[PDB]
């Protein structure tokens, strides 16, 4: 703090108390500003240590909400928080350099950083790996190119922006024209919750919204939603993956079970369809409009570092970790959330749960006689009888446009509720607004909500 | 031109709410600008007997008002606009909006070009209702478009929290001596209207009320300097407030400038002269790290281009000028309003409100009359023939935003005046005012969802949105 460094200029700290300049409160960094480091920074002591942020990412996304964002159900305003926020509620003294990680240093024991705003490294006596992963193409050609994932802000206006100028681009031909008609369909590949929820999102657009001002066009709008496997929501039960779908293709909705991309042109997408009765066929979807939401794969940094860990040397999915949410090949590391391979989904209810058992199982290291100094790593924990990470799973949620909503509940392994019409449509939304994290985000979520009842959606592409 | 396809200006949509003769009824009018001018115009007149096609590069209408409080963000940029086609949903008969830009006005030709920034480009005209504004001036003082933000369309708004909000970011990293991290903190409004202190007003705010909550330290060197050529601010009022006014701002750590011009505009400085009462031509630098130039209405080429084409307008200076009918001396055809209408009134929204609301009233009467069943001997006469009355404003207020939590305003109509004065007594009211004048039941809400989710909250400055 004072100084000159190396990452973006939201660098910021707070001065809530005031530092012993040589101290000894060991120092923590959480990589990440998303589910599990801004849930970790909230359970976790802001007195006995003080804590260091790296994410280029100054707010925190709410992204349950974001397939949402792009039709102007909701503003990308209304379901992001920025970090500060968070570590101004926060007791002792906490920083966020503004940046990226680049380099994880386990054995020089710093974490090697670059902003796009800038050979820096930063000193760590523990790790929180919390910076997610990004979306898999699977190496299908064109899809980086022509595509639109769904995972940040940026993603939410790029999408409008190529939706709408599509829109009007395809207003100024005529209704028999089929180049119209192609700039007017829309193909959402990944058929788990996220895409879903976008496409009837897009949905409960074109027909809520859309249709009033111009309807010429809203007949001719076409949404396909686009699967590998033989039903959408594969989290969920059969029998809500069945009436879920069904309802999607009441609201017009062209549902491609069984299918994968082969590859991506920009007009159009190649796709094979794989029957029941065997064979493999294929198909050519055209489209406007390319949102890819589908699976995902770990970041480089975090596959770097597999490398420079020897346990780490095959860890496919993401980093490996013990049941104290440890790195397998490491101690003073833990990995979170999406860039943790532990068996477990990668959602964020995982993330979430994991952020707080550590938030305690850390807090509640805080006496202890050996963790003043300084073999094996997990052997220590085991021992003054931590309890070892158990996730209780409680159910999963989708929105499927024109207001209806399949959802379950569960604590352990017993089922609250598991129903999905108007109802359950109006429980998730309370249920959303109740697992929020931020206030303001909250209330302007509600805010958007409430004046979308009484008047349209906001689909400018200025903003 | 018009059946179906074309290329300039997307938006472009027709709204299908009867259905259409081809060889058509109606008179066709022609309206230029999304404006105040130009939607007071639509939100009256009756589309059965006339077609309407609206001609505006901007699709929204933008609340002017409230402008300047949304580069911090007390009001979210689109919570005051207003997309064109939700007025023409309330219209009876068609409407069509081109999302293009006039380009030349071809009087006796009977067109007005347009060339949208995307696409013989011409558009036919029986009437034509001429509202597309004035645009800032910079009086020829260098750079201002260079360095300069002026706050007259949403996107200078973004642009200048960007700007500010960047600075911001910058400054952070510098140790507190820097005298240029200081620098960076230096606001310049140049304008004392309503606007330029609004907006002076509305910085502070943020600094004041939302910047040092997590920022303290700069909030404390951030410096929001006023310049301005006259004698006091917001001249059109009683001493009194313009006065307390000026008392007010000073309150709330801003460093105003009167009897200031600016001479140039640095990339960093900008260069002051400073002329007293006992005549003596000073001069001071004033450092900026954001520069905002609430000042001056210039009129548009378009505009100025139909000088040209036209004898009666030749030295006219401030705009097109206008009979007591509003049809431009020297064409029959052919209406002017607002802004780019030199009508010897403000140069203010309100003007343009009642001049467009009256020429509404005006279209629905000459609807009746046979001699506008030709046209499909001079300009005036037939207003005449037919006693036309001509016509007059009423001024109904005048209002203002200043303090971190307080205005003043005036309210008068027509010689008996109504209340004025300050205070949070006055606060209370322009708000009350304000929404009662947003032409918009979502934007007036989305305002309204802005002020209370502003008082248990921060505002956002978010840089990239
Ligand atoms: C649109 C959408 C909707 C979803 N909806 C649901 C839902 O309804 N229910 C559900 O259970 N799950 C849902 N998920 C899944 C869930 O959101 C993710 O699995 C969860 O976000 C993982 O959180 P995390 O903390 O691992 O990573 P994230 O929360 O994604 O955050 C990663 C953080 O690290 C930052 N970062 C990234 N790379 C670096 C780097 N190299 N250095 C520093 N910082 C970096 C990022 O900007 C971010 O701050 C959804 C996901 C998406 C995309
Ligand atoms: C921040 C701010 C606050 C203000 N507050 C007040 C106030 O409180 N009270 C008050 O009385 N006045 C106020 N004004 C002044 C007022 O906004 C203007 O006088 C008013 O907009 C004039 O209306 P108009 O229709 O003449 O022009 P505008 O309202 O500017 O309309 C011009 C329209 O034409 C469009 N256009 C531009 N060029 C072309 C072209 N070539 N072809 C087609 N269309 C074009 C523009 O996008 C716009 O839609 C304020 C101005 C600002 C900038
Ligand atoms: C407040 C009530 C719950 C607290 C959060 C628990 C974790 C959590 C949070 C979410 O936002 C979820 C969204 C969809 C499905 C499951 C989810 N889970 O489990
Ligand atoms: C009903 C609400 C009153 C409508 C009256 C419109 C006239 C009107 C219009 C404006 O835009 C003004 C802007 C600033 C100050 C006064 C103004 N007045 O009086
Ligand atoms: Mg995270
Ligand atoms: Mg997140
Ligand atoms: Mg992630
Ligand atoms: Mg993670
Ligand atoms: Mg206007
Ligand atoms: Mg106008
Ligand atoms: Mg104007
Ligand atoms: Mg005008």
């Amino acid at each position: 703090g004072v100084e000159n460094s190396g990452a973006g200029p939201t660098s910021f700290k707070t001065m809530k108390v005031i530092d012993p300049q040589h101290s000894d409160k060991p120092n923590v960094l959480i990589l990440g500003s998303g589910w599990g480091a801004i849930s970790f920074l909230k359970h976790i002591d802001t007195k006995k240590y003080n804590v260091s942020i790296i994410s280029p990412r100054s707010y925190f996304l709410f992204t349950p909400l974001l397939p949402s964002a792009p039709v102007g159900t909701v503003d990308e305003k209304s379901i992001i928080e920025p970090i500060v926020n968070f570590a101004l509620k926060k007791k002792g003294n906490v920083t966020y350099y503004e940046a990226e990680a680049t380099s994880i240093n386990p054995d020089r024991n710093t974490v090697t950083i670059k902003s796009l705003s800038a050979p820096a490294e930063i000193k760590y006596d523990y790790l929180i790996s919390a910076v997610g992963a990004e979306p898999n193409t699977f190496g299908i050609p064109g899809v980086t190119d022509y595509g639109h994932f769904l995972k940040e802000i940026p993603n939410s206006l790029e999408i409008r922006r190529t939706f709408a100028a599509n829109l009007e681009k395809a207003n100024l031909l005529p209704k028999g024209d089929p180049e119209r008609r192609r700039l007017l369909s829309i193909v959402v590949v990944g058929g788990g919750p996220t895409g879903v929820e976008a496409a009837g999102e897009l949905q409960d657009y074109v027909h809520q919204d859309l249709r009033k001002f111009l309807p010429a066009l809203a007949e001719e709008v076409q949404i396909h939603l686009v699967e590998a496997l033989p039903i959408v929501l594969n989290m969920f039960e059969k029998k809500l993956s069945s009436y879920a779908q069904s309802h999607l293709e009441n609201t017009s909705i062209k549902v491609h079970l069984r299918t994968a991309v082969a590859k991506v042109e920009e007009k159009q997408l190649l796709a094979k369809t794989k029957h029941e009765d065997g064979k493999i066929t294929e198909e050519t979807i055209p489209y406007g409009t390319l949102i890819w939401a589908t699976g995902n794969k770990a970041r480089p940094v975090i596959t770097d570092l597999f490398k420079k860990i020897p346990e780490q040397n095959s860890s496919k999915r993401g980093l490996a970790v013990n049941d104290f949410l440890q790195v397998k090949g490491s101690n003073n590391i833990f990995a979170i959330g999406d860039n943790a391979f532990a068996g477990l989904p990668p959602t964020a209810q995982v993330a979430h749960q994991e952020a707080e058992y550590l938030a305690k199982n850390f807090d509640k290291m805080a006496q202890i006689p050996n963790f003043q100094k300084n073999d094996k790593i997990d052997l220590l924990f085991e021992e003054n009888n931590f309890k070892p990470f158990k996730y209780n799973d409680l159910g999963a949620l989708a929105y499927l446009g024109s207001e209806r909503a399949i959802a379950t509940i569960r604590s352990g392994k017993r089922t609250f509720y598991t129903g999905g019409g108007l109802m359950t449509f109006y429980l998730w939304r309370i249920l959303y607004l109740s697992m929020i994290l931020s206030a303001r985000s909250r209330l302007k979520v509600f805010f958007d909500w409430i004046k979308l009842a009484f008047f349209k959606r906001d689909f400018f592409k200025g903003l």
